[PDB]
C-alpha cells in the first residue's frame, strides 16, 4: 500500500506513535517519506547482507527474521514480511522498540540526515488529525 501523507499521519496517531519517546508525528511522517516514500512494500538490501523492510525500513540485522541474515537477531519477534503489510501495526510496534533503544530516531540514518532539525510539522500541516 502506498499511503497518502495525511492518511499515514492518521494511522500512526491511531497506533500511538504521535509524540512517542517525545517525537512528534511530523518526525515519523518525514522518516517514512524518506525511508519508503510511504510504500509499505519497500525493501532494500544492505551491503552487509541484511535487508530493510516496510514504511520505516526496519533492518533484519536486529529487528525481524527473514531467514537470510547470518548472525542477526529478531528483537521485535516478527517475520520481516509482517513489516510489508497494508496494516502498519507491526511496523509501528517494532519502531517503538527501535526508538527506545538508546539513540532515539537517530537509529534511522535518513531521519538524522533529512528530518532532524527541520520544520517537520510541515509533514502534518493541513491534516485532519
Ligand atoms: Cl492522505
Ligand atoms: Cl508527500
Ligand atoms: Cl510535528
Ligand atoms: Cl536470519
Ligand atoms: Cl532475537
Ligand atoms: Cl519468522
Ligand atoms: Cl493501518
Ligand atoms: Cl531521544
Ligand atoms: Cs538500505
Ligand atoms: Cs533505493
Ligand atoms: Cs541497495
Ligand atoms: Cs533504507
Ligand atoms: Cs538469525
Ligand atoms: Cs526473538
Ligand atoms: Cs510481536
Amino acid at each position: 500500500k502506498v499511503f497518502g501523507r495525511c492518511e499515514l499521519a492518521a494511522a500512526m496517531k491511531r497506533h500511538g506513535l504521535d509524540n512517542y519517546r517525545g517525537y512528534s508525528l511530523g518526525n515519523w511522517v518525514c522518516a517514512a517519506k524518506f525511508e519508503s516514500n510511504f510504500n509499505t512494500q519497500a525493501t532494500n538490501r544492505n551491503t552487509d547482507g541484511s535487508t530493510d523492510y516496510g514504511i520505516l525500513q526496519i533492518n533484519s540485522r536486529w529487528w525481524c527474521n527473514d531467514g537470510r541474515t547470518p548472525g542477526s537477531r529478531n528483537l521485535c519477534n516478527i517475520p520481516c514480511s509482517a513489516l510489508l503489510s497494508s496494516d502498519i501495526t507491526a511496523s509501528v510496534n517494532c519502531a517503538k522498540k527501535i526508538v527506545s533503544d538508546g539513540n532515539g530516531m537517530n537509529a534511522w540514518v535518513a531521519w538524522r540526515n533529512r528530518c532532524k532539525g527541520t520544520d517537520v510539522q510541515a509533514w502534518i500541516r493541513g491534516c485532519r488529525l
